[PDB]
């Protein structure tokens, strides 16, 4: 699997997580509300940040970004979630397992753009890396 | 077909559109490219925003949003976009023809919501209805 | 019961809640303080601005807003609250029963004057509305 | 007299009203002169929004909006101000009967409106009575 | 008379006061309406300030501020004003003996919480009185 | 013709002008659309800020600013436009005409007030020159 | 008399200026009070930038600037003010003579510097024309 | 003990918290982890100007402030925390009893400056009660 | 020497030294010239603050400020300075000498105010106390 | 060529492209005037920021910026533009090629400072390639 | 020599500088470097500004501005600078040579362009007289 | 020594160095005083932030940061300095010596965790490089 296709994945999953994430956002039950209320406003808008911002790389590159919600949904790894009703608990525990997972895409992502020598795909995966490191860590203190 | 009914289908339309909208941003093609693509990150940030308020309106309501991207593509009423390169001209004919049933649709919001006494629906299709045929004014004027 | 009557009587609720809801911001008690402290601050000054909105509604009809306490106090339908000690839990309850009955105070309002023709009044109450309609559904979450 | 032609009589008071103020904006004497002379600047600027409204209205309804002088002159209805010196209480009592003429001539547009089913312009009315009214209010006080 | 007394006898004025001058911003008459409407605005907006302070002051002391309207009317020593129409010189005159009447009562808490060796609130109360002394000043000479 | 009379007849030019450029802003057609819009809300707006400069130079010089349309329409040397469809073009090279004509009209201005050693005129005119003929220059251009 | 000796007696009248407005400012009675205290606040901050202004244009010639109030009076053709009670009638016609005499001033440094071929002065002297004629229009207003 | 030598313990004091709520900033657990992590970013920014603050102190009254950490150490009356992992509630206890601790430092400040005639350290130490005494307040609700 | 007469000598030093410190401001010599001429800008700066201060504090206690500049110089303790070249040395070294004169003078001000029982003017004269130990502190470091 | 060399050249080309793009700011030609030479603007302004980036990188690896425009002009690979009229068209295309060359040169930078261990320039090589690359992708869409 | 003439001579030199001033900014050498580096930075933003405004006062005359770097260095006066390595003092005395050559040939801009009654012209260079000899004051102060 | 330890390392560095540069700002002497009281503030302001930033990168790799003072002095190797009396000279290469330490342990730091495939790591070690080698620059030319 080659860097443009590693891309498009990516490109998937975070609209499918842009998604999900408003569900937390819409239905998010508990006293801390506002919180979590307020956390998922600023994590769905940096997926679509993320979307964005691989589409562009995509294009940079000579290729095609996905442009249909069913290529999205052909090309993604993420689970749609269907429930409609949860705690912070609930909600903080699915999205460190995304974070988990986007951190592995993005692991073979400077990998394979390495082996290629596409240095600005490196530095844009390094960086998301960062972000998903330091996410990662502050979700599981949420949870221990 | 009922108020939280219309609702959900068009919070199906915004993300449809939130997409479709994210192609012609990356595909545009032609001198006024800054332009285009200014204009197309507004309009679906736009989308977005509405795709929120139909949300949360539709929550306000007891009833729940759509949360998953194969629900919008089972309840959207717009056909998603493949070709991936455009002019200036081919996209705004686009978008004119969508904001044209966007606007089909929120006139039956607006009337649907009276004849069930629902107040604040109604101001809210009253204010998009407002956005809207600003908005097709103006594409109207760019294809003369 | 006509429309500068209910205004007055609204005007009355505003600066008794005003009041109440400052205690909840004195006297919460539990880890979540700085939270509801934060919010019920935010409350509060929304009743000052509904207490403004309203006295100011009454004067351009060409009647005269309350201008004392105990003009307040004979005219509100708001109990006032004497216990001194809460948590997040027992304040949203009450701030929530609160929100239902200004909810169908301003739907009174509205209907009220549709009747007498009166458009302005008509459109504050259905921005009003808007307003409460979206704190219940927040506030019927955080109990939930 | 239908919705358009309506407007298109409001564009022509607006830009003749935006002159007349420029007029009190110069010729305002006595020692609360910064006073007259910063609140008629906000006045005229108010106009020329209102000019600049109506006319993107009668645009988007498929219609010409007035594009000359001597078509503000035909159509409007208010009498211009020859005189060159003035006191704020001379200033204000004109300024007021214009607010009364503007507000009948709103009411009637937001009736018009309303039976040809036009809701965005009934908003667009009933958003400037809100402002005459208050306004209204406002200079009949200046005047007690 | 105790330092937490004096704190909320305070506290009860603040907002008799707040309520007082609601009535002077909505019911004043003459041509520096602007003005006064301004003033008065910040004025009970400072008001409002001084109660939400002397509140939190008396919860830092381990005592209960006052919580309800009729406790205010019970511990105020302000007169409620029932008129409903003023000039800019009955208002600031009314003003004025207020203000006086809370300078001797800041004098008095600074005296009283200086003999209890209460230091926070004797700098509350100082920084008060350098406020009421510059206002008192101001509004003298209005009245002359 | 003094320096007075050539400032009243330039106050009579920036109202006619500010009303044909609103036609142009309303009325222009093509895909550049945005742009128009933009450029002639900020003419329409250099023009109104014009027409109060040279009232207010009026006025300070001891003479009588024009006071009604009627006058704009009795003193100006612009034609009005009375079409209602324009490509970037067309307005263009309306709009580098009557710029044209200002510059002359603002060369008469220096040089008459000059003559009378009205220093202040003088340097306000040749401001209005810098903007002129930066303007035209690049008007010239887009026609190129 | 020569450049440097106009400017040198207007810096000592600059001075003597800042100081005779803080009177006013300190001691104006009646009920425009914050009005009259707010605009000499803006007039002797205008006083204190024109004699920063008018000493540094002294260096910039050679020449020293003064640096004692002593020289400042020695210096000065303004009449220092002694009483210590004024309305806004009697204070604006205070500072409307003084505002002549120094329209008076600026225009021999204009003549004076233009003989010389010192084209800053001139420029300076002209841009402070333009402030004082307009500040004299209005303060002729007000006393109108 | 005298003036400077309370002001170093306490300089010793405050960097040793900054330390101190580090540790409780880096290894909260829990799901209001944001807010902890909020809330102890703004403390320890809080002993940092202590900290410095208290050092400037110390420099104008002629002595030398601390400037080694084993300095620190050998004056604080603070024991150092070495536990790696929290809740909220131990956390906030922990904050407050060092809170507690600082309040009576800052009183003793306060006392024997005043016995010296130094003015300046006392309007310095009550400013620091006064922010302590809140903060005591607040976090003994946050534990109730 | 009673309070009133302690504030208006140091109304009259205040204006005397923002005097003298134009002069350092435009006569500074030496490399380090911005810095200077940086500094000297925020030092009289001051000083018109402190100006303006001291008279409104004079008038708050029902007596009249200084008026005039031959006042000003009748009551002031400070020596003009009638040299006109500096290095950042002498500057420094002159405003340090000020600066301790201003310091002791705002001790009896505070010493004399406590003997009356004026809390107000004791909070101001140690509120400047603590800018001046602090400017002395720095001024006495740059000559060390 | 060693790391030192490549960045000399590189200094070279951008002071010699921050004058090609000033040619294309000031004569481009046609009904996007505003359009480029708001682009160009952006683009030279980069020139000068790579300009000076790139000089300051020298300094701190021990050697010498180029500091005069004869040797910017023996070591630059760019070909100055001597035509004085253009299209919009006919500039996009000049910029793009040069784009191009600074492409290639960066991608030497990024690869011989690799070789020397030099990490910092590595960083600065990579963050200038992927603004290029974007500036290359969108420049290509503008052609097409 | 006429006024095109000397503005594109101008222009020449403006590059020139900005380019010499940049070689003072990077070899600054001595401890008051933070305030050459910063104040270098300025001086040649100035420089680029400079070059800006002539170029376009060219166009805007209907010339041609240089378009080319070994057109600079033909048409300017100035000598470039080649060695490396600076104190304070040695920059400052440079700058001020070469403000002193920029004065005398605005000094001509004014003269000639006053010939061929070119007001805009005289304005602007007038605003860069201004401009240059406060700057030849302050480094001539540096160097006393 | 592998990563996590380098980085524990380091935070002890960044707390000691915190400590070291406060002595530099508060015990500076000479003429050039706010500059180095300026840039100091902004060195150990970096610190803190490396400080956390160490602290979070340690927490994030799955290791305890250091949580007290006395465990920062068993880990550094920064000598504590003692000395309270320093000229600009003195303090920038006492910094300059420090920062060459830190860039050395970064360049570690950067290898290290190459070995161990931690890119986060090594994106976070080149961009302080970056800053250490711009400072280091600047120091060095200080001292020249
Ligand atoms: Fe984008
Ligand atoms: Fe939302
Ligand atoms: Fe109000
Ligand atoms: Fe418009
Ligand atoms: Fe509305
Ligand atoms: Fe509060
Ligand atoms: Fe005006
Ligand atoms: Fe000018
Ligand atoms: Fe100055
Ligand atoms: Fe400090
Ligand atoms: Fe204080
Ligand atoms: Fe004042
Ligand atoms: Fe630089
Ligand atoms: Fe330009
Ligand atoms: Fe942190
Ligand atoms: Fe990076």
């Amino acid at each position: 699997m080659k860097t443009f296709e590693i891309l498009k994945h990516l490109q998937a999953d975070a609209i499918v997580l842009f998604m999900k994430v408003h569900n937390f956002h819409w239905n998010v039950k508990g006293t801390d509300f506002f919180n979590v209320h307020k956390a998922t406003e600023e994590i769905y808008e940096g997926f679509a940040d993320m979307f964005d911002d691989l589409a562009e790389r995509i294009a940079q590159l000579g290729h095609h970004p996905l442009v249909t919600l069913s290529e999205a949904l052909k090309l993604t790894r993420v689970k749609e979630e269907t429930k409609t009703s949860f705690h912070s608990k609930d909600i903080f525990k699915e999205i460190l397992e995304d974070y988990k997972h986007l951190e592995k895409e993005f692991k073979e992502l400077s990998n394979t753009a390495e082996k290629e020598g596409d240095k600005v795909t490196v530095t844009y995966a390094d960086d998301q890396l960062a972000k998903l490191q330091k996410s990662i860590w502050m979700l599981q203190a949420h949870l221990a």
